[PDB]
């Protein structure tokens, strides 16, 4: 137990160990455990770990320790003297094991140690990867190494020849070599090493450690793929079996949101409101009729309310009870019932008020009170305020916080999503507000006019939720509120207009009494509210209603210079550049009126970026879209109406004035299952059985034609489920473990199926994985015709069951007349199939049922079975029974299906020349029966590799079907929408025989067309393999990864267009990999700027195949403030987005390509939505692209514009470090970006956005 205490403090040597990060976690590298075992062996043998050649074999990695951010950890090492079986473990959980020894000269076997010349230099840059790209690949996979572990200086495109930087530390060097190995196997899944085969270290031949001044040593390293052996300097790693991992998003969830032009102006909420009004009216009538003790608070007020409403308790109570019954959250009625029905004796006020205070928490979340404060309206109001205040911090004050509790929904749904505009929010009310502790805010207690002068004019947004109908002197209270607001600030008001008597019942208790325009002495109408706002220097900028109770208003405290940027050739650039400095010298009461009315006027993004720059505060943008162009000439009624508000972002559309704002997309909308003609079940979050759901299938795209062999598309009617499907869905069996040919498939669940083939003839059989689906593309060789007298509910049981039975007993077991067959778990369908086959051959069968009901059922299903041929599988008793009944010889064919100690017991029953058919081996190898045989039976491999054996098996099962041998087993049909329960039951072990899923009900006729049907399924994104897609500028950083994802999703014909073509080595490696996946990548270098260039591009695409999509990913970054912006920069930036986009749009809507195009996509950036300082070219380009895509969708044809915040890894930000924050937007990962893109490609919205917020 040579314990090692590692330390990771600042001054400790091992600080570098914190550089080995894997998805934002400081994992202790396996190389560390290897080096620790090396040192332990060296110490135990009286040697130094720098001059002792070592060899670690059979190494296996169990767990990965998480290094503390700062502190120390303990790891023990326990090696055996003779065998050298080390065991590196910490605390109670083992980390790694294997054997470690010290061999003689015969330690290294590669000869790369002797080699000293590199030769990697003087090779064209197009054929060598530098450190930056070599580690860009690995960070893309998920390994994010720090500078100390970035121990690779150069690599070849083949990934074979490479250069390592030796600088003393052994762990860094070993992890560099392992990084070489990982680089040798491309992909997109976070590979995790588990088992090695041989790690030989020979420090003697290794070059000596550099001194401090001798910089580093460059060591050559080579990876031989024949044996899969990576050797650099003095190390030699071999084997490296690996598994997959499910990644771990390092940041907060991506905030998907759709751009939309938001204009200014459960139970049916109106019905709820009306019913509650009637209930309140009758309850007030009851109270007035039962007011003999004169205890009713302000009886005159409630009499007035009842009289105004006028203009049985059981009846209305039943009305509201029924309306509740037919139906989330119902608060108003519950509180009203509590209030009306309560002992009204002396002291009523305080007890009832305390009860109402208890219930206020539920009262907030009511489907009538919270009917107007939907996420949409709050986000609209808050973002309007945010983009109309010139400051990095926005102040918000909430008066009467206790009554309203606005923050409840304004902080976590409209403020917490702020990016680049910090929010300072404070509450105020005479009552304590400790309940606001969770939502961190500063408490400024007060209430009226005795208004704190400390915040005299230091607020931008004042919140008035149900606090405007409580004051008496509305004029003075308004004067105080308006004072509370900075000039140009906003006020949020939420009031009641209709159905006042209801909730007046409540206010008469909980609210302060008031005397008595004044509707009920306390309330004002909508028009009256607007009059009140008008009288007090306030213009209502937004008005939202709910039609029942509540109305929200966002109000603002009230020689123009127009500048029509109608031109799109950047003459406006010079015009505005000259006219915009004139604002600075001008007084602060004058603003610049930028007016844009063009076919695709792009001012939205341009101004969004320009706003950040200094001196832009007094600049107003006016975007005009659509016809009915408003009169924007100076002196026009529209212009007076606009200046009455003076809003930064004002847009016109459909004849109404609104604002182009972002709106969040709730998870209820990211899983809206749509109807599709084909679908297959899959697990969204791999490893969880609670997420199984139906996803659209690529067959819907008429991709049913398979190049290999001839295939037939069958319409499934009854899809079976096997233990294999559970093993895959749960996560016990990783996808990559499946045979090549099933890993590239669409899904991986379900094999058996049965239904009508083309022309309708009923068939059944196994197939590729995507069988548990509403349609399957079988290979025409795995199809048996359903006989008569066999309804499809029964044919779903023969396959897999009898297939495995025959394949085990006959094809491989070769059971003969005689011999003894031990069938474990005779209850399961495979057990019964094996019983049938074995009894057909005539052998003696020893069954091992688990329970007793299974024994009775089997005995009643098979007459010839006696009572001596049964055992108990649950416990290790079957061994005794089998050995006693068979005279100790032992059985011959053990169709075993158990594991663990039961497996050892089963192995200890096998007789000489015995065949152990393991359906699920380590113990077996140590057998003592001499001539034996062990057969691993995995039907998946046979299904994939349909050699002669598959045809022979098909023939055997068909011949059996012709006879009476095979017959359907016990079946348990489960409805379609019961996948989670079906899989859970399959996990439990209480499965009743077989398990099926009824996709479609069988019809009377025995041969007919399968009719039509639509299935609910979450839409995925798949591409037609016979089409061609162009990725303009796809050769950059994002483009390449988008192309790899595309090729994974089915694209086989690509045109990666770039400026100069292939320049670096990373592009060449990516091209080679994509072509290795079996795709046609015709890289061009056509800078699309004229009709001829685009025509040539389309000619290339068509020569590849019919054109289907165009993913424009080009960009040009000439960042510079508008005060010092040159026409050349604008031209160079727009020709990358505007010219190319316009030409592609013009050429893709021609008659010859329009009916074949479905994926016109333009990658944009948020710089058009949220602005970036001094990047107006990017903003104008992005705005134009978004407007073009909106026009496209309005006109038909596909259209899409995805606005990104910041992509990590690939971009230059990834090279400098994927942590730099811009406007508070963390650099988004890649795979998360790809998943968001996957959702975005298959949803009908013109322009969308996606950004990841950074920890403030």
């Amino acid at each position: 137990d040579s314990s090692y205490s590692i330390d990771v403090s600042a001054d400790s040597p091992d600080r570098y160990l914190l550089d080995h990060q894997v998805d934002g976690r400081e994992l202790f590298p396996a190389c560390g455990c290897l080096v620790l075992a090396w040192k332990t062996l060296a110490a135990l043998n009286g040697r130094d770990f720098e001059q002792m050649p070592v060899r670690l074999s059979r190494v296996e990695i169990h767990q990965a320790m998480f290094l503390p951010k700062s502190g120390s950890a303990t790891v023990t090492v326990s090696v055996m003297p003779r065998t050298g079986e080390f065991q590196v473990c910490e605390n109670e959980n083992l980390l790694a094991s294997g054997f470690v020894t010290c061999p003689d000269k015969d330690v290294l076997e590669t000869s790369t140690h002797a080699q000293t010349r590199s030769s990697l230099q003087d090779r064209p840059a197009t054929e060598v990867l530098t450190r930056d790209e070599v580690y860009r690949e690995l960070i893309l996979r998920g390994y994010e190494y720090g500078p100390y572990f970035q121990g690779i200086l150069r690599a070849s495109v083949d990934g074979q020849e490479s250069e390592i930087t030796w600088d003393g530390r052994w762990v860094s060097f070993m992890d560099s070599v392992l990084q070489m190995d990982i680089l040798a196997r491309p992909g997109d899944y976070q590979m995790l090493p588990i088992k090695f085969q041989s790690i030989n270290i020979d420090p003697r031949v290794q070059p000596a450690a550099p001194a401090e001044d001798e910089d580093v040593v460059v060591l050559p390293g080579r990876f031989d793929p024949v044996l899969d052996i990576v050797s650099a300097g003095g190390v030699e790693i071999r084997g490296l079996e690996t598994i997959s991992a499910s990644r771990r998003l390092t940041h907060a969830p991506e905030v998907v949101e759709e751009y939309r032009f938001v204009p200014h102006h459960t139970v049916d909420i109106r019905e709820y409101a009306d019913a509650c009004l009637a209930f309140a009216v009758q309850g007030i009538k009851k109270w007035l009729s039962e007011d003999k003790d004169k205890v009713l608070p302000q009886k005159d007020l409630l009499q007035d309310a009842l009289g105004l409403a006028n203009q049985d308790f059981i009846s209305a109570k039943a009305a509201l009870e029924r309306i509740l019954k037919q139906q989330h959250g119902f608060g108003l009625f519950h509180t009203l019932n509590l209030a009306f029905s309560e002992p009204l004796e002396i002291g009523f006020r305080e007890t009832l008020k305390n009860k109402i205070h208890h219930m206020r928490y539920d009262m907030w979340d009511d489907c009538l009170m919270s009917a107007v404060e939907c996420a949409d309206s709050l986000k609209l109001c808050i973002d309007t305020v945010a983009e109309n205040t010139t400051s990095h911090i926005v102040n918000v004050l909430e008066a009467g916080a206790a009554k309203g509790a606005f923050y409840r929904r304004a902080i976590p749904e409209a403020l917490a999503k702020f990016s680049g505009k910090d929010y300072r929010y404070t509450v105020g009310d005479a009552s304590p507000m400790d309940d606001a502790k969770e939502f961190s805010v500063k408490t400024l207690q007060f209430d009226a006019a005795n208004f704190p002068a400390s915040q005299a004019h230091a607020h931008d947004l004042l919140v008035l939720k149900w606090v405007l109908h409580q004051q008496e002197d509305l004029d003075a209270a308004m004067a105080g509120f308006c004072g509370f607001v900075r000039p140009g600030g906003f006020i949020l008001v939420q009031e009641f207009v209709h159905r006042l008597p209801t909730l007046l019942a409540v206010e008469a208790v909980t609210d302060h009494p008031l005397p008595r325009d004044r509707v009920l002495g306390r309330y004002y109408s909508a028009a009256q509210w607007r009059e009140l706002f008008r009288r007090h220097g306030l213009v209502e900028v937004i008005h939202r209603s709910d039609g029942a109770l509540a109305d929200m208003f966002l109000l603002r405290s009230r020689p123009p210079t127009v500048l029509h940027l109608d031109d799109l050739s950047c003459s406006w650039l010079e015009e505005v550049k000259a006219k915009y400095s004139d604002l600075e010298a001008m007084p602060q009461d004058a603003r610049l009126w930028l007016v844009g009315k063009s076919d695709c006027n792009g001012m939205l993004g341009f101004f969004n970026c320009l706003r950040q720059e200094p001196g832009s505060e007094r600049v107003r943008c006016v975007q005009v879209c659509g016809d009915s162009v408003p009169d924007l000439s100076p002196g026009s009624a529209e212009f007076k109406y606009l200046a009455e508000m003076d809003l930064a972002f004002n847009v016109h559309k459909d004849g109404k004035w609104g604002v182009y704002r972002h709106l969040a997309i709730t998870d209820d909308q990211r899983r809206q299952q749509f109807p599709t003609e084909h679908a297959f079940v899959d697990t969204l979050t791999s490893g969880d059985l609670s997420t199984l759901t139906w996803v659209r299938s690529p067959l819907n795209l008429h991709a049913s034609s398979e190049k290999g062999q001839d295939c037939e598309l069958c319409t499934v009617y009854m899809a079976g489920v096997v233990s294999r499907d559970l093993a895959l869905a749960c996560g016990k069996l990783r996808r990559d473990e499946l045979p090549a040919g099933m890993f590239c498939k669409e899904g991986t669940l379900g094999i058996e199926f049965s239904g009508r083939d083309t022309k309708g003839k009923r068939v059944m059989g196994l197939c590729a994985p995507p069988a548990l689906a509403s349609s399957v593309l079988c290979l025409r060789s795995s199809l048996w015709s359903v006989p008569q007298h066999w309804s499809l509910e029964e044919a779903a049981t023969v396959p897999v069951a009898y297939s495995t039975a025959y394949y085990a007993l006959v094809i491989r077991g070769h059971v003969r007349p005689g011999d003894t067959v031990l069938v474990h778990a005779g209850g399961s369908p495979v057990g019964q199939a094996a019983i049938a086959v074995a009894q057909s051959c005539g052998c003696e069968i020893f069954i091992s049922t688990a329970t007793d009901a299974e024994t009775s059922s089997l005995k009643s299903m098979f007459p010839r079975l006696k009572d001596r041929n049964f055992c108990s599988c649950k416990d290790a008793s079957f061994e005794r029974h089998v050995k006693k009944e068979t005279s100790g010889k032992g059985v011959d064919i053990i169709l075993n299906c158990t594991t663990g100690e039961l497996l050892g017991a089963s192995i200890r029953l096998l007789a000489s020349r015995g065949r152990f058919l393991n359906l699920a081996e380590l113990v077996f190898s140590g057998s003592g029966r001499r001539d034996t045989s062990f057969h691993d039976i995995n039907l998946d491999t046979l299904i994939d590799a349909q050699g002669p054996e598959w045809t022979e098996l098909t023939s055997l099962v068909q011949k059996g079907i012709q006879s009476g041998l095979v017959k359907p087993l016990a079946r348990t049909v489960y409805a379609m929408d019961r996948l989670v329960d079906v899989f859970k039951l399959l996990e439990e072990g209480a499965q009743a025989g077989k398990l099926l899923v009824k996709i479609r009900e069988e019809e009377a006729e025995k041969i007919t067309l399968p009719a039509k049907k639509t299935f609910e399924a979450v839409p995925r994104t798949f591409f037609h393999p016979a089409k061609s897609y162009v990725i303009v500028g796809g050769l950059g950083g994002f483009g390449l990864e988008l192309a790899h994802w595309m090729v994974l999703r089915g694209v086989r014909k690509l045109v990666l267009t770039s400026r100069n073509g292939i320049t670096t080595g990373y592009q060449t490696r990516k091209i080679a990999f994509l072509r290795s996946l079996g795709a046609d990548i015709v890289v061009c270098a056509v800078n699309v700027t004229s009709q001829a260039a685009a025509d040539r591009l389309v000619k290339t695409a068509t020569d590849l195949g019919p054109l289907g999509g165009v993913f424009n990913l080009g960009l040009n970054l000439r960042d510079a403030l508008l005060v010092e912006q040159t026409a050349e920069n604008y031209k160079q930036t727009l020709e990358a987005k505007i010219q190319t986009t316009s030409l592609l749009d013009g050429i893709s809507r021609s008659p010859k390509i329009q009916p074949t195009l479905d994926h016109f996509v333009m990658f944009s950036s948020l710089s058009a939505g949220h602005g970036i300082p001094g990047q107006t070219n990017y903003g104008w380009g992005n705005s134009y692209m978004d407007r073009l895509c909106e026009k496209r969708r309005a006109q038909g044809l596909p259209g899409l514009s995805i606005q990104w915040a910041s992509i990590a890894d690939v971009g230059f930000v990834g090279t400098k470090g994927n942590n730099v924050v811009i406007e508070g937007k963390w650099p988004q990962r890649m795979y998360n970006c790809l998943q968001v893109c996957d959702y975005f490609l298959s949803q009908n919205r013109p322009v969308v956005a996606c950004h990841v917020l950074a920890e403030k």
